[PDB]
């Protein structure tokens, strides 16, 4: 079981925090999006473009479940993993850290008719945030905090 399973959208600092948190615990960091390519030997764009989203999600759920069982460090979940009922079920009982950020603050930490970039990012956060809240055992705000301060915060909550 991972020491901590990290969830959050782009702009939340998941990557740095994940790296620093793992180092802080003297454990390893496993990112499922990366693990999906090691597994399949095919990029995410290729698994999607070739096999479709439903196949991609099947592969992702399988990679997550295996990670939840074989990885004992820090596990960083791909943003859409929680949209899978089976992934949400697999996370039951685990330590899940939601690196929470506001839609506006995420926009700021990203970037450079129909909807514009920010409107699209906003709509996605609205659909995902409720789900991150549902599986989280710990919600850590990263709207102002620096990576290092968020890590010290997580550590103070770890078993």
């Amino acid at each position: 079981a991972p020491k901590a399973v990290l969830v959050g959208l782009p702009g939340s600092g998941k990557s740095t925090i994940g790296r620093r948190l793992a180092k802080a615990l003297g454990v390893g960091l496993l990112d499922t999006d990366v693990a999906i390519e090691q597994r399949t030997g095919r990029s995410i764009a290729d698994i999607f473009a070739t096999d479709g989203e439903q196949e991609f999600r099947r592969i992702e759920e399988d990679v997550v479940r295996a990670a939840l069982a074989d990885h004992d460090g820090v596990l960083s979940l791909g943003g859409g993993a929680v949209t899978s009922p089976g992934v949400r079920a697999a996370l039951a009982g685990h330590t899940v850290v939601y690196l929470e950020i506001s839609a506006a603050e995420g926009v700021r930490r990203t970037g450079g008719a129909g909807p514009d970039r920010a409107e699209k990012y906003r709509a996605l956060m609205a659909k995902r945030a409720p789900l991150y809240r549902r599986v989280a055992t710990m919600r850590v705000d990263t709207n102002r905090r620096n990576p290092g301060a968020v890590v010290r915060h997580i550590l103070s909550r770890l078993q």
